[PDB]
Formats: C-alpha cells, sequence, structure tokens
C-alpha cells in the first residue's frame, strides 16, 4: 500500500534523536572558543549554525569536499558529550568548513540530510512495495516535520537551517546566499 | 497532529537500506568460513541468522553483553564491503556472539533494532508534537514492514528473525527458544 511508504516523517524524528538532537545544542559555545584559534590578516566570518543540505534528487554524496572542492573542512571543535535516551553517552565533535567569497573567508557547519539517501534507494531499488513511492512527496514531509521539530526546540532552532535545493550554482554559493540572509536579520534582531 | 507521528514505517525503511541490506547479503558464505575456525570438544551449533531484539520498551540498551551476560562475543567475520546508493562503498564485520545452553555451544548474530530508541524518546521527552504519540503502535508498524521488506529480498529472508518480547527470562533464553524453533522447520525443508 501506499501508507507504509510515508515514511518521511520518520526520518524526520529519527534524524533529530538519533543525530540533531545531540551535534547541534551547544553550538555557539563551542564555536565561540573555536572561533579564538583564527589568528589571521584575513576577513572572516564565523556563523555558529549547521546548514543542512537537502538536495532534490535524495543524492547525498560521500563527501563536502568532493562535491565541492571550494568548502574546505577548517579543522573540528573540541570533542563533547550528549544523551540519548537519558544515559547513553557517546562523544561528537563539529567539523568545521570554510569558504571563500567576496575576499572573506567564511566558517560553519554543512551536512547532507543523509537519511534521504534512502529516499533516494527507495525511488531507484526494484524491492516489491515500491511501486506507489513519490520521493518529493516523502522529501517534503521530511523538510516539513523536521523544521517544526528544529523550531520547537530553542537549543537548535536558531542554530540549524535547512536548504532545499535542485542538484541538477554550488553548495558554497548555496550556503553563502542563505548566510547573507540569516545575517541580515540577526542584526535586526 | 497525529499524522507527524506516523513514524514507524519510516524507521523500517531506513533501517533496511542504512543498514539490514547492508549488512545481511551473505551472511551464510560468511559464516561458513567463520565456522571452519572453530575446533574444539564442545558441541556447537553455529546458526547463519541476525537476531534483531525488539523489546516492548524500546528502550535498546548499549551493549548486548551488558543487558545478558551470558551472551558472550565469540569474535568477528572478516570485513567485507556493501554499497548504499549504487556507489558509496563502505567496510562492515558481522559480530558472532555465543551462548552456552544444554551442554552446547550456540553462535549466532544478535542486535538490538537501534531505531527504536527514537520510539522510546519519543514517549519520553516533552517535546511538542507528541502528545498523541501511540509506541507500541508504532513498533507495530515498525515490525509489519520490516518484516515485509526483509521477505521480500531473498538475500534477507531466511538470515534474520525479528524477536518481540516483553522486557519487563532473558534475552540469550529468547534466543535459544527462538533458534530451536527454526531449526526444527530447516530441517522439516
Ligand atoms: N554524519 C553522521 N550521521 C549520523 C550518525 N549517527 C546517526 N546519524 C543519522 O541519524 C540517523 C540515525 O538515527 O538512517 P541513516 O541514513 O543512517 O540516518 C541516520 C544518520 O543520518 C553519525 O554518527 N554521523
Ligand atoms: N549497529 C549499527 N547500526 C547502524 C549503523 N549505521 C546505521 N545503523 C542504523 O540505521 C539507521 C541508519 O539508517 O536512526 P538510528 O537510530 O541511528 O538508526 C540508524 C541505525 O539503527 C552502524 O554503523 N552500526
Amino acid at each position: 500500500e501506499e501508507q507504509k511508504l510515508n515514511v518521511g516523517h520518520g526520518l524526520a524524528w529519527s534524524y533529530y534523536f538519533g543525530y540533531l538532537r545531540l551535534i547541534i545544542p551547544g553550538l555557539q559555545s563551542r564555536m565561540d572558543s573555536w572561533k579564538k584559534g583564527i589568528d589571521t590578516a584575513r576577513k572572516s566570518v564565523v556563523v555558529p549554525k549547521l546548514y543542512l543540505l537537502i538536495p532534490k534528487s535524495c543524492y547525498c554524496p560521500p563527501s563536502i569536499t568532493a562535491a565541492d572542492p571550494q568548502i574546505k573542512v577548517a579543522g573540528v571543535t573540541p570533542s563533547f558529550v550528549a544523551n540519548r535516551a537519558g544515559n547513553q553517552r557517546r562523544e561528537y565533535k563539529n567539523t568545521v568548513y570554510c569558504f571563500e567569497a567576496d575576499k572573506t573567508d567564511f566558517y560553519c557547519l554543512v551536512e547532507y540530510a543523509t537519511p534521504i539517501l534512502s529516499l533516494y534507494e527507495m525511488s531507484n531499488s526494484e524491492e516489491a512495495g515500491l511501486s506507489s513511492f513519490d520521493r518529493l512527496r516523502q522529501m517534503r514531509t521530511f523538510v516539513a516535520t523536521l523544521q517544526e521539530i528544529i523550531n520547537s526546540n530553542p537549543e537548535t532552532k536558531d542554530n540549524c537551517s535547512l536548504l532545499v535545493y535542485d542538484d541538477k550554482q554550488s553548495i558554497s554559493m548555496l550556503i553563502k546566499d542563505r548566510i547573507e540572509k540569516d545575517l541580515s536579520d540577526k542584526a535586526l534582531q
């Protein structure tokens, strides 16, 4: 049936509790400590936000740097600890990316929304129950639900942005345009 | 709404394409090579199946051995490679467990169904959209969908068994009873 192919709401709740709720809270404070390590002649903007890439094809390439060689790994925050299910502790580190634009170095966190890779696989699969699968519809439920979850948590609301785009430009260019849009409003506030 | 809390079908499709489709196919052949390493006086049964623990609470403890100290790590298959999304290769290894019962050593693969940990978190969370969340209903959609996916792939159908149980006995005892049930029928066939 089509109902077993209602998958997007699940992918969102899983991505949040299994990952985003763990790696995002605290991010501003971590970037404040990390930012103090930049000491250069170069103008640099450090944005304490994770930019989540949601390509329309749902194809998540395995390396950011390989998809856009303008986005280069700048380093990594110090490790921190986060808890699932009350008491299940794991160590994490945020990976900082850097791209140059308009003679200024921009630093942020960037990742693909890896759960949508299953949307890609379900749409190209051969498996049996998949005839009435609608990739864009599930990608929309994912985005919509995930956006609502992220907004409902003040530890994630302002430190996370979902970037939906047609991957058929470049991702660094997309991120630069979003950073400009976001930074204007944070100054307005 | 309740519809954004229809999550079980998603957790199942994600667990399959993001994990089970990758670590299960080939398992019989891997256990055949691994089995040849057992050389002892002890009677031993090597079952080439992954037994997936689905506790009713949806609490997945972080160690099999810590939940049941009768299930001990016996070793690991040689590494193999599996592909997501056509071309995204990662290395994997199957972890073999051993428990003793009735004076015979039983060897198999055992894992908790980790996606259900998000069902646990959604039911104890405080987050906003979660008022009409029904943990058992979502755990049933998960099991039902996952069972259908696993059966539709001949590379997984016979090398995977879902063990649903009330975690309020022991898991090794549960697995032993399922192995007896399964081994009878494989002989009938």
